[PDB]
């Protein structure tokens, strides 16, 4: 055949069928599955169906760990719609909180129910997509090497009885493409790498319920919007920090606020910072965690440089901030500039919105075609507390970047509160759908 990048290409286009198995039982968290749903899949034009599967809830809490034969039932009839349907279909372990809590622990049942899910569907054709574990976190972000582990342990099990079907594995931090470096995976042909993407946070998933606090709303999507460099986080403190048109305003709100960007991937190769302030600022400059911080005053308008060394001298850089040097609140400022210099090109740490998406998807890229292996982008979507015109920008803007690098994708997700489809009027959310259909 043509080998997993094949394979790869064949899921295409996707969606996930969620708040559904992934829930502790079907139903609980609002989508039942019907059979009429892979019919509209396959007719909207996608060619996969992504079937997260919490399996935890339905097998023994003891030896041998037995699936529930009625759930297991229920995923054998979502396999054969989809197939039906000339659709592929990703079976996974999903949400596992107790495997994420003690990976050690639960190793053992997780294991067992990963055997009886390969030995169950061994036969089923090339399209029928296994992957190991959704969003590995808790004691997997710890120590990443659990999950390097773990994966390999779990990939010799199927392929005990699958050896050559495809196997689909992402890195920890919820499956973040920024810690894809901390990502270490067996010589085996057979695997796609997946990852998830939400970026920036405070846009899709804003309202999130589910979130305490509750992150606010009316936050706006567009594409010359402001924005920080891909996967430099926003880990401010004491501080009201945003955008607002061009400009980065910055309101030291107490005594040592904190302006604070953090990145889970870094960067090597940079030896000095650059920044300009609107008005002359007081500040700690530090570039490492728990490091000793340099005082330096800027002046209005005019670009201050300082080097690394002198302001924690990282080797790769994780953490960069711009404290409030002052026991007391600060007027409002701009940051009108901030990149990170060296030897070669300079870093930008301030973009638009749409250069973050590319950004991020050419960081993803350039690690997949290092390490020679195939990318699944398996979730991906904006939350219904956002407007629609900004979740249709943001949705198509973040697609046609997959799309652009042969990512395949499954969009997050068919129906309920990220859904495409309105289980109510029975039809098609339009514009989102032709987001990621055109």
């Amino acid at each position: 055949t043509g080998g997993i990048v094949e394979l790869n290409r064949q899921l295409g286009r996707g969606v996930n069928l969620g708040n559904a198995l992934e829930a502790p039982w079907e139903g609980a968290w609002g989508v039942r599955l019907e059979e009429g749903f892979f019919e509209l899949i396959r007719e909207a034009g996608f060619k996969t169906i992504r079937l997260p599967v919490s399996w935890t809830h339905h097998a023994g809490r003891a030896a041998p760990y037995t699936i529930d034969p009625a759930f297991f039932s229920r995923v054998d009839w979502a396999v054969t719609q989809a197939t039906r349907r000339g659709l592929n279909i990703v079976v996974n372990v999903h949400h596992y909180d107790e495997l994420n809590a003690n990976p050690q622990a639960e190793e053992a049942r997780y294991l067992s129910i990963w055997r009886q899910i390969a030995e169950r569907y061994r036969n089923q054709p090339g399209s029928v997509y296994f992957e190991l574990l959704n969003e590995p976190h808790g004691r997997f972000n710890d120590n990443p090497q659990l999950w390097n582990d773990l994966l390999a342990k779990a990939l010799r099990v199927v392929r005990e009885s699958n050896p050559s079907r495809a196997v689909i594995v992402g890195p920890v931090g919820w499956n973040s493409l920024w810690r894809l470096s901390e990502l270490r995976l067996p010589d085996d042909p057979n695997l796609i790498v997946t990852f998830h993407y939400y970026d920036p946070l405070e846009f899709t998933h804003q309202g999130a319920e589910w979130l305490n606090p509750v992150p606010p709303t009316g936050v706006v999507w567009r594409e010359n919007q402001g924005a920080f460099a891909a996967g430099w986080q926003n880990w401010s403190w004491g501080s009201r920090v945003g955008f607002v048109g061009e400009a980065l305003e910055i309101t030291y709100q107490e005594g040592w606020a904190g302006f604070y960007l953090h990145s889970d991937a870094g960067v090597e190769g940079y030896d000095r910072l650059a920044f300009r302030t609107s008005a002359p600022v007081s500040l700690q400059v530090s570039c490492r965690r728990d490091a000793p911080a340099k005082a330096v005053t800027t002046s209005g308008g005019v670009e201050t440089v300082v080097n690394l060394s002198e302001c924690g001298n990282p080797s790769r850089l994780t953490d960069l901030i711009l404290q409030n040097n002052s026991p007391n609140a600060r007027a409002a400022f701009r940051l009108e500039r901030l990149e990170l210099r060296g030897p070669g090109s300079p870093l930008a740490l301030l973009t638009h919105q749409q250069n973050a998406i590319a950004q991020a998807m050419e960081f993803a890229q350039r690690w997949a075609e290092q390490n020679r292996r195939p990318i699944f982008v398996g979730q991906f979507g904006a939350y219904e507390k956002g407007d629609l015109d900004s979740r249709v920008r943001w949705t198509g803007a973040v697609r046609s970047e997959l799309e652009k690098r042969n990512f395949s994708w499954a969009y997050w997700e068919f129906a309920a509160g990220f859904g495409i489809y309105d289980r109510t009027t029975r039809q098609w959310r339009t514009p989102l759908l032709k987001a990621l259909v055109p």
